[PDB]
């Protein structure tokens, strides 16, 4: 019974070469094998061996640098001497070129929101797929595709990445090569499409219970970035507040202690950072009126006989260092003019107050002074000069 058999006996993957033997029965000796190595593309190698005396064929340095990396099946044909058609095959892999892959960003294009990728591979099959990720600073992703051309290199123009937030964005890069090994790559670079911005805005300010409630909006700023508020008063004292941003970029505080602040003027000013690495900021103005603006005056004393006076007062609400005017009027008319200084407790005095040029009959003291709202506050009281 006629018969053959063939081996693949060593892939040499350097070399780029193939050693093959085999064995024939009832084969003619001086007959040929007819021989097809066949790869994972369906490239052929042809190649032809003798039968020995022996029924042996053999074929050593077989070029196989035409044929690409993966399995190789390698087919053996003869005819015995009664015309029968015999065949064997026989299997191995090819490894001569190491699989590798590259990516690469082309552009980032902000104005669009979208990304140019380009790349090139070695020992990955045309019409391969290579996978794309685009990972921005939150975790989102963006999915891509692109086809491995005939050269080995693939490229997408446009992908959209209007889903991804500013910031640094990783894109990965995977394919298998034809020996059924991962490669991969990747790349960075800044998407910064969106503007960022902040605004505040003071709600309250609750002047009873001393407090304020703030809120804002934010554009570009991160799930729970922190917002830093400063709080300042009409005579420079700060208070600090912080809270942190929503899914909406949101943000709000209640209850803001400002009973360390003075009446008069606030300003409110927020600041955050944005994804891209900016202070974004805001201010606004608000008002606080926790003290009713008040002033008393009294006139303690008329000395007729030196013709002075000693007035006294009180107030609520005025700055330590202001000034009080009094006007003291007689009863036709004329007036004396003074000023003095408000205390530390709110209270003023005038001693030994000059009303020589007012002539007899009623006094009428008026005081005035300016308290942090803003108000005129004033007071007067009553008298009399009997001087003559
Ligand atoms: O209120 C806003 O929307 C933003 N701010 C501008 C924010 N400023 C703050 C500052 O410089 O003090 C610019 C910035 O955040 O850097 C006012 C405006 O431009 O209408
Ligand atoms: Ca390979
Ligand atoms: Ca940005
Ligand atoms: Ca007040
Ligand atoms: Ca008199
Ligand atoms: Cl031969
Ligand atoms: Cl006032
Ligand atoms: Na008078």
């Amino acid at each position: 019974a006629g018969a053959l058999t063939v081996s693949l006996d060593t892939v040499d993957n350097t070399a780029q070469t193939a050693n093959l033997s085999g064995t024939t029965t009832d084969v003619a000796p001086n007959e040929q094998v007819a021989i097809t190595i066949t790869d994972s593309a369906g490239n052929i190698v042809n190649a032809i061996a003798t039968v020995g005396a022996d029924g042996s064929y053999s074929l050593t340095g077989v070029d196989i640098s035409s044929l690409v990396d993966g399995s190789l099946t390698v087919e053996a044909s003869a005819q015995d001497r009664n015309g029968n058609a015999l065949t064997d095959s026989a299997n191995g892999a090819l490894d001569a070129t190491a699989g590798d892959l590259t990516v690469s960003v082309g552009t980032i294009d902000n104005t669009a929101q979208t990304v140019n990728l380009s790349g090139t591979t070695t020992d990955v099959a045309p019409n391969g797929q290579v996978a794309i990720t685009m990972t921005d600073s939150a975790g989102n992703i963006v999915n891509a595709t692109a086809t491995v051309g005939a050269d080995g290199s693939y490229s997408l123009t446009g992908v959209d990445i209007s889903s991804l937030v500013d910031g640094d964005l990783t894109v990965e890069a995977s394919a298998q090569d034809r020996n059924g090994n991962a490669v991969s790559d990747s790349a960075n670079g800044t998407f910064d499409a969106t503007a960022g911005d902040l605004t505040v805005s003071v709600d309250t300010v609750d002047s009873t219970a001393q407090t304020a409630n703030l809120s804002g909006t934010t554009t570009d700023v991160a799930l729970n970035s922190q917002v830093d508020l400063t709080v300042t008063d009409s005579a420079g004292n700060v208070v600090t507040a912080t809270t942190t941003v929503g899914a909406d970029g949101s943000y709000s505080l209640t209850g803001v202690d400002i009973s360390s602040l003075v009446d008069g003027n606030l300003t409110v000013e927020a600041t955050a950072q944005d994804r891209n690495g900016n202070a974004v900021s805001d201010s606004a103005a608000g008002s606080l009126d926790a003290t009713t603006g008040a002033l008393t005056v009294s006139l303690d004393t008329v000395d007729n006989a030196a013709q002075t006076v000693d007035l006294s007062g009180t107030t609520a609400d005025v700055a330590p260092n202001s000034q009080v005017n009094v006007t003291i009027t007689d009863s036709t008319g004329n007036v004396v003019n003074a000023i003095t200084t408000v205390g530390a407790d709110g209270s003023y005095s005038l001693t030994g107050v000059d009303i020589s040029s007012l002539v007899d009959g009623d006094l009428t003291v008026e005081a005035s002074a300016q308290g942090r709202n803003g108000n005129a506050l004033t007071d007067s009281a009553n008298g009399a000069l009997d001087a003559t």
